[PDB]
């Protein structure tokens, strides 16, 4: 019924997204995505990649789906926050999922390649069945 | 498959809590998408994060099973001598949580600012936006099997 | 199934709104809403009208939307957000689309009436088949009370 499809771009982000189908048995609205790399957020405005290519399908056709902060993204020593509040993807989009994220402090902040700051919602707020994590090398389904 | 049921419960949890929640069902004619929700006491957030209790236990329903909600912000929150702005753009609360609900709220100015037991500064949103048709406001002491 | 239903209600927003239909071909969520006026931010919060009335429906029934920001909204020299994070337009809203926008940054920054920085995201994210822009100058019964 929902499925998502993600593929990792980059060397660093293979680390993190080896080839795999999640079921998403818990029934999770919202899938984690990492970092990939550490970063140091300035004061301000920051670029952030996610180092990956999304598809979102629902009852076997392309869709849309929304970049949310998760609710640890921002904490007492970390005001951070998307810029746009929520990322909105369009089903046509192909490319790499970009991130705009302000650090409202007054000093630079660590982020670990680790770390989930963001998760991916279905359009619609449909839980996903299915987590397909594609090889780099591999063809979109 | 062409009409669903979708229903709030909103459970007070402090005393506080049940000056603004008497027990009650509420009948959304208007088809408002969004459930006001009071602060039900006077705060001051300081510069900078602030997690603020919300003195009520929330259960949202879609077609008889749980589901999810979102919390986001009422257009009164912000005001030009209180900038304040929900953390992380729009809450995300799971169908499993039945702990009381809290507001992470941003105060992005310099100086402490007031929030007020009456007002709304947030309004609750199920899980794929759907109108709520009855929000049932439950009695505090009772034990409600979906929490 | 879903169709966007735009009016005019200013002549700022009839400059940058003709009476047209528009197809999305596309198949984007969201419907790109333009500042209709230049206008100067102050630090702090500014109310920001759009100048328009619209109406979205799904499936022939009148529903709500969301008013949401574009990426392009913020950039490295204009720090800018909604208050409010996502605008909640209930579907029984029929007046004038009010945006509160926050500049974060420590000057006045300046948006001209032709950008978009804000798109509209009907109830339940539905894909928008068309976006109707409907004539100043005319009463629909859409926008009754
Ligand atoms: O946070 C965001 C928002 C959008 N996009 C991509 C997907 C959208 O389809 C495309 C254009 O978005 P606007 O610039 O029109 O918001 O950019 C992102 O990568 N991240
Ligand atoms: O704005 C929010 C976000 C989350 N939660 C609840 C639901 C989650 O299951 C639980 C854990 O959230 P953190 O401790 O990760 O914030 O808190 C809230 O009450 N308000
Ligand atoms: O950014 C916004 C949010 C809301 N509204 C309108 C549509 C809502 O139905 C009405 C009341 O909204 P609150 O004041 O309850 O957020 O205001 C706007 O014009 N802009
Ligand atoms: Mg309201
Ligand atoms: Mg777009």
């Amino acid at each position: 019924a929902t499925n998502f499809f993600i593929q990792p771009i980059t060397e660093e982000a293979e680390a993190y997204y080896p080839p795999s189908v999640i079921t998403n048995k818990r029934k999770d609205l919202g899938v984690d995505v990492y970092c990939c790399s550490d970063l140091v957020l300035q004061p301000g405005l920051n670029i952030v990649r996610l180092h990956i290519k999304v598809a979102c399908e629902h009852m076997g056709k392309k869709c849309g789906f929304k970049i949310m902060a998760r609710s640890s993204m921002c904490t007492h020593e970390r005001l951070l926050i998307l810029a746009n509040g929520i990322g909105l993807i369009d089903p046509g989009y192909v490319g790499e999922l970009m991130l705009k994220i302000i650090n409202l402090g007054d000093t630079p902040v660590q982020i670990w390649a680790k770390e989930c700051l963001v998760q991916l919602v279905a359009q619609g707020d449909h839980v996903p069945d299915h987590i397909n994590i594609l090889k780099r090398n591999q063809i979109f389904p």
